[PDB]
């Protein structure tokens, strides 16, 4: 019943679809294989992720999907965001079809690659180097702001933004993942705990907390806690602190501690980021100024 959109509309039957990705809510999301996704190659094969409806999906639950493709579709493309690449909306059941990263999500790219503890035995000549220099980590920084910079420019907030909503192309390159999404803002329940044990909770600026009041800077707060995800190598945010003490920690003014092996200029911008007063956090366009700066000076 859905309208024909013959500039983003590919047929279901180029694509082959293959090891689900993840399930809830939003949908379940399935990795496939499309082939021609290039008109100019029709018969070239590339790997795709396709978000779609679960079994008993309700009326609501096609809208909301159908939502989200339409903002996607708005919104356009750039380097450092989780792209849209065509929609199956004809004869069949309906499929987003965005770009799929390989290295999976920041959070868990940065656990996996944390540098050899002393418990491992040396071996060659670079026993003691890890996966992660100081440069990357920066670079992963500046590549979310650039992709947050460009999301503002379209007017898009987030509301979420996490380093597991960053996702982690082959050549680590940084794409925003799910920045579309209708996040039900009005019925949060601060006290949910995820799968992996995540507390979403603990990325909200205090106005969208306390106020539910989302502008970009609320976005910029997130991306303080997300720069401290960041340094610690994919740490969890407020550690140890429950949420009902984050509550009265936040009306007190509490902030993380600098984290170990953190120089003070990225400590500085993450405590911006958390300024109380919107205004008095820098815009991402600062960010991704201040975080070049910082770049070129170790590259
Ligand atoms: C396809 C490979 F790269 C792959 O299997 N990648 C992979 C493997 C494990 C874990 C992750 C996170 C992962 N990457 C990955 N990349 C993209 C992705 O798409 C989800 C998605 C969808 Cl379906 C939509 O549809 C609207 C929007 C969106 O955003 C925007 C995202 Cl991120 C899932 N996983």
């Amino acid at each position: 019943d859905l309208p024909l959109d013959p500039l983003w509309e590919f047929p279901r039957d180029r694509l082959v679809l293959g090891k689900p990705l993840g399930e809830g809510a939003f949908g379940q999301v399935v990795r496939a294989e499309a082939f021609g996704m290039d008109p100019a190659r029709p018969d070239q094969a590339s790997t795709v992720a396709v978000k779609m409806l679960k079994d008993n999906a309700s009326d609501k639950d096609l809208a909301d999907l159908v939502s989200e493709m339409e903002v996607m579709k708005l919104i356009g493309r750039h380097k450092n965001i989780i792209n849209l690449l065509g929609v199956c909306t004809q004869e069949g059941p309906l499929y987003v079809i965005v770009e799929c990263a390989a290295k999976g999500n920041l959070r868990e790219f940065l656990r996996a690659r944390r540098p050899p503890g002393p418990d491992l035995s040396p071996d060659g000549p670079r026993s003691s180097e890890g996966p992660l220099s100081f440069p990357v980590l920066v670079s992963c920084a500046y590549q979310v702001a650039r992709g947050m910079q460009y999301l503002e420019s379209r007017k898009c907030i987030h509301r979420d933004l996490a380093a597991r909503n960053v996702l982690v192309t082959e050549d680590n390159v940084m794409k925003i993942a799910d920045f579309g999404l209708a996040r039900g803002v009005h019925h949060i329940d601060y006290y949910k705990k995820t799968s992996n044990g995540r507390l979403p909770v603990k990325w909200m600026a205090p106005e969208a907390l306390f106020d539910e009041v989302y502008t970009h800077q609320s976005d910029v707060w997130s991306f303080g806690i997300l720069l401290w995800e960041i340094f610690t190598l994919g740490g969890s945010p407020y550690p140890g602190i429950p949420v009902e003490e984050l509550f009265s920690l936040l009306r007190e003014g509490h902030r993380m501690d600098r984290p170990p092996h953190c120089p003070p200029e990225l400590y500085g911008l993450m405590r911006e980021c958390w300024h109380a007063a919107p205004s008095q956090r820098p815009t991402f366009k600062q960010l991704v100024e201040a975080l070049d700066k910082v770049l070129l000076a170790v590259s």
